């Protein structure tokens, strides 16, 4: 038989990510090497940053993108005793999930609990595991605080605002357009805010003079500054993100260096009479920290099996069209996870 | 018969004046007391105040000083937490430098039985910049590892006595290599002589991936350095300016190395009453249990608070410097 995959032969537009097929070999994976059948894969932002030619690590072209994926193992190489054909599990990984069987290091899968769907769990970890280290690790979110939440409908940010409810009292501010407030109001937002009609800075100070202790920016450029002075003391905007570049443009232009008049800086001094501080975060970049990220993985279990965390899919398709797929996503139409499917 | 020091320009020691009035009938208005002070805390921000360097400084002539310690004489309407002979330490935008002043008593903690006011006056400003700075901004962890410059100043010691109030904390302190017997006493797991050897390189031999934390008191070309020896997830604090006595970063370089840039600074703190009295209750709770113990490196009456300051500028204190009302 024939085993398919999706494959990023150049940089562009929607096009320029190819379906092709090769034949199924017999699984051989070697030591401490998993190799299993996905029934799902995840689409991040990070993936339309890469079909840009935007990521400084995306290996040699051309090459199988994807970052995450759910399925069930089929084979287990030599040393590896936590995992056995027939386990269903989840994966992360820099690039290639996005095709029927993966070969991957058994450190980084994870056990999908019983109850839990292929599509869930492939909804799961990237969105997830950043809202997670976002708000917490660097955020410190705290009882009583008030957090923005732009693209609250998004998968990371429908992720963060049903993590801001595990926390008592948090006052969640989130950025969409009016056609999904309902949807946001739904998943646990405060004030839903289009970006699109009114003033964000304007409406949000409306409400809370003082600004608020968190702001998670996924937009960059222009919007990070605008972040940065809607901090209360001791407030922290982190930006993981560069919404204002990989959307809207279907093929990168060269005249982007002139994006530089738009990025943000500060200096030592700024912060400190503030009393504020500025954060970076991407899993993709985040260098070996298996243990760090394993520990947040099994945080994010525990959440969702006492029902406080639960993965929402917007739409799903198979790989023929995965041009639609990216399309939902770079034009903002979805409410939740965007998956594939071989 | 009172004594107080005013700072009547901009500029060095000789700037600070002590001038005497006299004791007038205590009138706390509403929700504030009135208080004699028996020890007076000194701090690196007070010398920057004195430069002409504090934005949020009264208007000259105006009398320095953040925190103090001692009794309550007098309490106005509303405030039933208080009671003259009640012993208190505390903080304030500046006015601390004498011997007596009425200040809002949400501003004011009761001194625990067993800690002296020498004690208190050396609690508040420094404990509080420590929590703050490694537990708001850090987000100190277990298993974590503290770069510590300065480990032998007040704030110094209070952040690695903090640390060990989290399990398996490593600490890289610098400082002189003659104060490194009172670091390896105070906690330190690692000395550094900052003036010998490169610090950077020093850490990177024992942590190649570099520290979770890194606080810097020092400012200018350090916050870079200390920058650049964060690990994935890791912080930089800036919280002083030393070395006065640059660093520039975009959210697209923190984005790429996971990183933050914090500043810290006690005096810009506005109106956060409810936020440092939750640092304080803590502090205090500690105190009580034993893990926090401020430590006095000299005491100095209001006449020689030109020694007082000297002794800070030239880095000469291991512990806190302090003032009291002197003798008559």
């Amino acid at each position: 038989p024939l085993l398919r995959c999706l494959v990023l032969t150049g940089f562009g537009g929607y096009d320029k990510v190819k379906l092709q097929s090769r034949p199924a070999a017999p699984p051989a994976p070697g030591p401490g090497q998993l190799t299993l059948r996905l029934r799902a894969c995840g689409l991040n932002f990070a993936d339309l940053m890469a079909r840009q030619g935007l990521y400084d690590r995306l290996p040699p072209l051309p090459v199988t993108p994807g970052m995450e994926g759910a399925g069930v193992v089929i084979a287990v190489g030599e040393g590896v005793s936590d995992r056995k054909a027939g386990d269903r599990v989840m994966v992360l990984n820099r690039s290639g999930m996005w095709q029927e069987e993966v070969t991957v290091p058994s450190v980084q899968t994870f056990l999908i609990p019983e109850a839990m769907t292929f599509e869930e769990a492939a909804a799961l970890l990237v969105n997830y595991i950043t809202a997670y280290m976002v708000l917490f690790d660097f955020g410190n979110l705290q009882p009583g605080h008030s957090v923005l939440v732009h693209m609250a409908a998004g998968g990371v940010g429908m992720a963060a605002v049903q993590l801001c409810r595990t926390v008592e009292n948090v006052t969640v501010f989130g950025t969409a357009s009016a056609s999904k407030h309902e949807a946001l109001k739904e998943n646990g937002v405060t004030h839903p805010i289009d970006y699109h009609t009114t003033d964000y800075v304007d409406e949000i100070k409306k409400i809370s003079p003082k600004g608020v202790d968190i702001v998670m920016d996924p937009l960059g450029g222009s919007d990070t500054a605008k972040g940065y002075n809607l901090l209360k003391p001791m407030g922290k905007v982190v930006t993981y993100g560069m919404a204002n570049l990989l959307t809207g443009p279907k093929r990168n232009l060269m005249a982007l260096a002139r994006t530089w008049w738009n990025q943000f800086s500060v200096t030592a001094l700024q912060l400190l009479q503030a009393n504020r501080a500025v954060c970076g975060f991407h899993l993709g970049y985040l260098d070996g920290e298996v243990e760090l990220v394993s520990g947040v993985v099994a945080r994010l279990l525990a959440l969702y099996n006492q029902g406080h965390i639960k993965p929402h899919i917007d739409s799903v398709w198979p790989f023929e069209k995965v041009a639609d797929a990216m399309k939902q996503m770079q034009e903002k139409k979805n409410v939740g996870k965007v998956l594939l499917v071989p």
